[PDB]
Formats: structure tokens, sequence, C-alpha cells
């Protein structure tokens, strides 16, 4: 007969219905003998000023996040609460044997959204008929105020179990592309079977299409991901992916296969999947020296266009079945992608890694790094031939990488040129998602400030027309993929 208790810190946005600041499960269901419950809870005055109005939800299903994110997939009756009460009742007969119960709230429309702009609530006493029970708290409620904040993707959405994998591009046109792997079993990686979703939108993010798969995965061993996404300066959108067995199940003859698809109406129709293994490695390869070698992934998120006009990705190529380590080499297409070649080794033992525009016209690399090698830093490297050659930049490291991908923006703040880079905090875990911003005069990277707190992994991010920053990340155990939307003061004054 024990109460376990779940304070909520995901993150919201200004008038946000039914946004959860604490759960509680009854061990039980409540006995026949039982007339009615009642929960007593505390919520700061600073809190109560943020929202219009509370409610006591009621439900069957346990939920990870906010009730509405599933669709109507759980099931649950609502209760207003006058925002002054601190307590609340409800009949055994009204509760109608479920065992899970939500303090939410309704936010306002004001807000500063400072780092100190944060809700929080917690439950206090939790008594059947004036009977007491045992509490006992999981976790604390902190949940923190974005100037946009919506979940694109959730487990059960459509029907498959999982999504993982986020991918965004902002076009010329200000569309925003959102990608994903629709994970429909599980949330395991190929060779599991696994689809490519989109969701579109023409409003800077304020509102999102309907998902649509793109690409569909025919089973075990059959199925498509990890997509990373450019438009190219003739205007094309170019999605690039991988797709059959696993990354160390591929081989020169049964690869692991990479393909291309392209857009020319902003993310509304694409090509049919074009193979482009062939221009990378194995057994129809043209360059002997490359026809051993044994798979190949671009990282997932974003490529890079040059001033040039060059399509850049870089891919993660596994060399040798002696081992389990890859090489980076930049992908690179001078024809719109009608073409496609490789740099020279740009790292070794390196992993998923990304681009971005020095802004002396060097491009910058970030590699995951993948093992737990040297000091658990994150690796970069540097070009000054658009791509084509590689040094190491030990003098960017600096920021912990607990071993997972990540993304890259070019910003200027207060008259500075800097980088800003999203990554997990762990420490040695996909958990906290922070960001850093790296000062180029000082060569000094900032504190990090945690964006999502909690399990957090991969992260794309795509600077928006107006100055705001497009956060894509993967957020919780069971992930759900949330985009963000803030402004950089918000995080770093
Ligand atoms: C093609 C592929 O396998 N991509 C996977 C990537 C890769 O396995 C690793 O970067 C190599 O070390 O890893 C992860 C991961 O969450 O860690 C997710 C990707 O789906």
């Amino acid at each position: 007969q024990e109460v376990t208790m779940w304070g909520d810190s995901h993150g919201v946005a200004p008038n946000q219905v039914r946004r959860t600041l604490v759960k509680v499960a009854l061990s039980e269901s409540l006995p026949p003998g039982a007339k009615q419950i009642r929960i007593g809870f505390s919520l700061p005055k600073e809190t109560e000023e943020k929202v219009t109005a509370l409610y006591l939800l009621v439900s069957d299903s346990l939920a990870v996040r906010d009730l509405p994110d599933y669709k109507g997939r759980v099931s649950y009756d609502s209760f207003p609460i006058s925002k002054e009460d601190r307590t609340t009742a409800l009949s055994a007969d009204s509760v109608a044997g479920r065992r899970f119960f939500y303090l939410a709230a309704d936010i306002g429309p004001v807000a500063s959204f400072s780092r100190s702009d944060t809700l929080t609530a917690r439950v206090e006493e939790v008594a059947v008929d004036g009977r007491p029970l045992p509490l006992k708290e999981l976790s604390p409620a902190s949940r923190r105020l974005y100037r946009g904040y919506e979940a694109l993707f959730v487990p059960g959405d459509g029907g498959s179990r999982n999504y993982r994998i986020p991918a965004i591009l902002k076009t010329a046109n200000g569309t925003l592309i959102a990608m994903a792997d629709r994970r429909k079993y599980n949330q395991t990686d190929l060779p599991e079977d696994i689809d490519i979703v989109m969701r579109r939108s023409t409003d800077g993010g304020k509102s999102w299409s309907d998902p649509r798969i793109i690409v569909q995965g025919e089973g075990r061993n059959h199925g498509f991901g990890d997509v990373a996404l450019v438009q190219t300066q003739a205007g094309k959108l170019l999605m690039i992916f991988v797709g059959g067995v696993g990354l160390w199940q591929s081989t020169p003859d049964r690869p692991q296969r990479t393909y291309i698809s392209e857009s020319r109406d902003e993310g509304l129709t694409w090509s049919p999947p074009r193979d482009i293994t062939h221009f990378i490695f194995g057994k129809d390869c043209a360059d002997p020296g490359r026809s051993r070698w044994l798979a190949s992934f671009c990282a997932s998120g974003q490529g890079l266009v040059l001033p040039s006009g060059r399509i850049t990705f870089v891919a993660a190529i596994r060399e040798s079945g002696q081992e389990y380590v890859l090489n980076n080499y930049v992908l690179y297409s001078d024809d719109e992608g009608d073409t496609w070649q490789l740099s020279d080794c740009a790292y070794r033992r390196g992993d998923e890694a990304k681009l971005s525009l020095m802004p002396d016209g060097r491009v910058l690399m970030s590699i995951r790094n993948q093992g737990r090698q040297e000091s658990r830093q994150r690796f970069f490297a540097l070009s000054s031939d658009d791509g084509l050659t590689w040094e190491r930049a030990k003098q960017f490291e600096g920021i912990h990488d607990p071993g997972c991908n990540g993304a890259m923006l070019q910003v200027k703040r207060n008259g500075r040129d800097q980088v800003l880079h999203s990554l997990p905090l762990g420490p040695d875990g996909r958990r906290d998602g922070a960001v850093y911003l790296f000062d180029h005069v000082s060569g000094r990277w900032s504190a990090p400030v945690v964006v999502n707190s909690g399990s957090s992994a991969y992260s794309d991010m795509t600077l928006l027309a107006d100055g705001t920053i497009g956060y894509f990340v993967e957020e919780g155990d069971e992930i759900s993929l949330v985009f963000i939307r803030f402004v950089l003061d918000d995080l770093f004054d």
C-alpha cells in the first residue's frame, strides 16, 4: 500500500496545456472499503504565477511524457484545481480502480526565458480516507520554459514502438525538415527492421505536418536509417542514409549500403533511393585500394555545403575485419550529387563526425570519441583546402564526449566568432543534453549549459532565420525526439 513519486523535468513553452508537474503511482488499487482519495501538494508562488490553471489527471497508464503527447493512446480524466489551492480530493468510484495520478498545469503566456524561468511542484501527502500512505520520491520536479518545446516523435506514434536518430534542416525558403529512424519493433540499430520518417514545418517550427514514411524498411537486414541532410546550392534537398545489415556485419561483397535521395519541392516528394556504395568501397568500387574495405556510414544529422558548392558529409569507414574501429574520410560531390569522391583520411580511429565552416573559410571537423580513448574528450581536425586534406587540431579540444553524436553551429555573440556545440554532459553516459560555446579568439570553451536534464543522446541543431536556435534531441530512456527553440542569451546570460 505504498506510493512512488516522480517530479517532471521536461521543458515547457508558453500556453501549453495539461503539463505534468509531478505524478504518483499507487502500488495497488484502492480497496473496496475506500471512499475517497485526497492529495496534498506544495507549489511555490513563483510557479503559481506562471500557470493559469492546475489539474489532477487520473489514468490507467503510467506515462513518461505529458499525457497529451500520446495523441489519445493514453486515456485519462481531468479535474481542475484553483491555482491557489494546495489539496484536492476525489471519490474512489471516480478513480475507478486506477493507480496513476498526475498534478498538471496550463502554462501562462508571459515569460522571460532566463535560466531561472523554471516550474516545480511536489506531492507532500496522499491520504486514503485520512490515512496517509507511505510516500517515496524518486525524482524532483524542475521544468524550464523555452521559446519553443515540442515532441515531434513519441514512442507509439503511428504504430512504431520507438524513434531514434534525429536530423533537422532549414531550407533557403525557411522550410523546416525533420527526419528520424522509425524504429518499428524496438530501439536497436540496423540490422533491425527500420523506416525513415519525416515531418515538415512552414512556419518556423510553430506547427508540423503529419508524419510521413518516405523510406520503408522491408524486414530484418533490409531496413534503412541514419539520415543526414543538406540543401545544395542549386536549391535541391539531399538526404543520405544507410540500409541493410549492421555496421559490423557489412563486407565488401555484402555491404550495408549508402543511398541518396533528392527533393525539388521542399521535402514534399523524394526521388527513388540511389545506391552510391560503389563510389565509396567494396566489390563494385573502381579503386582497388578500397575494394576490400568493409563498411561506411555518414554521420546522421546534417552535412555541409561549402561556398564553392561542394557537397560534403563525413563517412566513418571500416577498413579491416581484423579490428572494430573506423577511419574518417570526407565524402563529397562537385556536380550536385551526380558523382562522389573521398578525401584523404581525416581521422584514425574516429567515428561519427560533423563539419562546420570557420570564419576564415577553413573547415572544422568534430569527431565522436568511440571507445573512451585518450582523456574521453571530443576530437577535432581542420582542413584548409575545402576538406581534401586534414590535420588534428588539439587546440579545439576541451569538452567531454561520452561517445555520442552531436552538432555544431557557427554563431556571432557580442561581436565575437564562436562555435556552439551540442553534446551530452554525462559524465561517461548519455545524460543531460548540453551546449557549449567555443570562443575562436581566446580558444577557450564555455562552461556547459544543460538544455534537457535526464537521459539525452543524439542531437542536431539549426540556425533559424531570426537567430533562434532549433535544437532537435533524443530525450529519455525510451527516446522521444524533441524540437526546442531558444536564443543564446536565454542560456548564457
Ligand atoms: C549505422 C549505425 O550503426 N549507426 C549507429 C551508430 C553507430 O553504430 C556508431 O556510431 C558506430 O560506433 O551508433 C548509434 C548509437 O546510438 O550509438 C546509433 C546509430 O544508429
